[PDB]
């Protein structure tokens, strides 16, 4: 499935964090459930699977060291909540990031 890149959200019932929120339930998994509903994401109720409310971006298997809005970023950079949020100066330190991180490794 293609990213939504415009300013309107592809699930706008998940729109408000509260929303969000509840779609968790208990959460067992190693990234904090707040911290991933901040960054616009909601449960699946797939294992740790969540969706972004906007750009409908999916991400899994999340580590501990993994950031929500760093992957947010990684993954999804077109999201137009990302971009509101956090802007495009971060979103370009986190790309220059991944790039030198896969790069600095080989
Ligand atoms: C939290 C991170 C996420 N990583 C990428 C990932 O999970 N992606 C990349 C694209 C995609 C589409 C659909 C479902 C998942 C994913 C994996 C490691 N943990
Ligand atoms: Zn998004």
């Amino acid at each position: 499935n293609f990213p939504n890149s415009t300013n309107l959200p592809r699930n706008p019932s998940m729109a408000d964090y509260e929303a969000r929120i509840f779609t968790f339930g208990t959460w067992i998994y190693s990234v904090n459930k707040e911290q991933l509903a901040r960054a616009g994401f909601y449960a699946l109720g797939e294992g740790d699977k969540v969706k972004c409310f906007h750009c409908g971006g999916g991400l899994t298997d999340w580590k501990p060291s993994e950031d929500p809005w760093e992957q947010h970023a990684k993954w999804y950079p077109g999201c137009k909540y990302l971009l509101e949020q956090k802007g495009q100066e971060y979103i370009n330190n986190i790309h220059l990031t991944h790039s030198l991180e896969e790069c600095l490794v080989r």
